């Protein structure tokens, strides 16, 4: 023919929900032959035009998005390309909020959407401190510092070097710079070990917001655009507990299997088994509501603030699932 198989079709009629909070980003892996980041990635890159916009040759787009997704792990339940996929769409929708309407540039986004797409690839399924404390190799070459988030972004970055993987050849130098420091700073930004500091900062801008223009968020130096950027895909990264309770309890399941396993080689190993990673030892509910207490609602309720009211929805869901984990508490 010229036109799309039936499970492509069932596929488009899925992906038109991808300006959504909530997507179906599970049926979508399995109806795309797990293929999510690179169907979600081409979706969003020609809803915001960005193959014309920075002229990047759609072969090589998909070539390098199905070279990108062959280096997150099949054999990880977390942090593989379906959650790539998850933190990619969140930040295409979050950059979407009425209150951020016209502040970005194009650069700006493909920076903020691509480091999403990167921010987690080649991730083995255990934690910086299980690299550090197990003298793997990954540690050693990155000093312990920020190990897992300096490694996503080399690999990210290195795979551009690949055949007709090259998608940025059509930018300028001073494009490249300015989107390869920007990519830096939102992944590295991502290390659990920056949230304090960023929320901190966070607060600091939502105390002395500007709205220019009458309405949308004034952003006039790059430490503030930067900066909204880096807590805009933290914000991704830690959206699981704001989804439909169906997706969230999907994302718990997959989370406590890859922290059980890294429990389980701890164990074995005769180290400290990490925080929650004991399943014999374990209270799933109590480590959900202990972590939308301490961590997501902090950073949702600020995010929330910055862009108010365009959040109240998702701060609703977060509240309501942190009541359904609390009334499961035995
Ligand atoms: C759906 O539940 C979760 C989804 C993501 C996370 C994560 N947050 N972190 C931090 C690390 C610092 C030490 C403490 C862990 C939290 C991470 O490193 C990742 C990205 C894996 C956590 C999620 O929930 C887990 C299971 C129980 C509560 C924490
Ligand atoms: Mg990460
Ligand atoms: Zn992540």
């Amino acid at each position: 023919f010229g036109v799309k198989t039936e499970q492509e079709d069932v596929l488009a009629k899925e992906l038109e929900d991808v300006n959504k909070w909530g997507l179906h980003v599970f049926r979508i892996a399995e109806l795309s032959g797990n293929r999510p980041l690179t169907v979600i990635m081409h979706t969003i890159f020609q809803e915001r035009d960005l193959l014309k916009t920075f002229k990047i040759p759609v072969d090589t787009l998909i070539t390098y998005l199905m070279t990108l997704e062959d280096h997150y792990h099949a054999d990880v339940a977390y942090h593989n390309n379906i959650h790539a996929a998850d933190v990619v769409q969140s930040t295409h929708v979050l950059l979407s909020t009425p209150a951020l309407e016209a502040v970005f540039t194009d650069l700006e986004i493909l920076a903020a959407i691509f480091a999403s797409a990167i921010h987690d690839v080649d991730h083995p399924g255990v934690s910086n401190q299980f690299l550090i404390n197990t003298n793997s190799e990954l540690a050693l070459m990155y000093n312990d510092s920020s190990v897992l988030e300096n490694h996503h972004l080399a690999v990210g970055f290195k795979l551009l070097q690949e055949e007709n993987c090259d998608i940025f050849q059509n930018l300028t130098k001073k494009q490249r710079q300015s989107l390869r420091k920007m990519v830096i700073d939102i992944v590295l930004a991502t290390d659990m070990s920056k949230h304090m500091n960023l929320l901190a900062d966070l607060k600091t801008m939502v105390e002395t917001k500007k709205v220019t223009s009458s309405g949308v968020l004034l952003l006039d130096n790059y430490s503030d655009r930067i900066q909204v950027l880096q807590n805009m895909v933290h914000c991704a990264d830690l959206s699981n507990p704001t989804k439909p309770l169906q997706l969230y309890r999907q994302w718990t399941d997959r989370i406590m299997e890859e922290f059980f396993r890294q429990g389980d080689r701890e164990r074995e190993r005769g180290m400290e088994i990490s925080p929650m990673c004991d399943k014999h030892n374990a209270s799933v509910e109590k480590s959900q509501v202990g972590f939308i207490d301490y961590i997501v609602h902090p950073l949702w309720e600020t995010w929330a603030d910055l862009v108010h009211p365009d959040a109240q929805d998702i701060l609703d869901t977060l509240e309501d699932n942190r009541e359904w984990y609390q009334s499961t508490i035995p």
